[PDB]
RNA sequence: GUAAUGGAUAUAAAGCUUAUGUUUAUAUAUAUAUAUAAGUAUAUAAAGAGACUACUACCAAUAGCUACACU
């Protein structure tokens, strides 16, 4: 049994696991995805 | 209001696709022999010359003109 390729990152793509380029503010960093299926549906059954 | 030709704020990454250099021996055996030694040319001439076209000359064919001085 594969898995969705929407759920995960290919684990051989990643890399050191530290970001190499600097930012000049940390909170620019967060922002909230979605990865709920339940969710999601929830939006075509309006659109 | 001013600034950006490598702008700005985020995002991904890792044994080398750098506009740069120097070097380049066969055979045999467990030193001897041979004599420059990585290999390569589906790349490279113009002292002069050929062909085609054009220009400048020379030349006077073709064409036009001249007969009571030709027939
Ligand atoms: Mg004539």
């Amino acid at each position: 049994q594969p898995r969705p390729r929407w759920s995960y990152t290919p684990e051989r793509m990643k890399g050191p696991g530290f970001s190499l380029n600097l930012v000049k503010d940390p909170r620019r960093k967060q922002w909230m995805v979605n990865s709920d299926p339940a969710k999601l549906d929830a939006f075509y059954d309006a659109f």
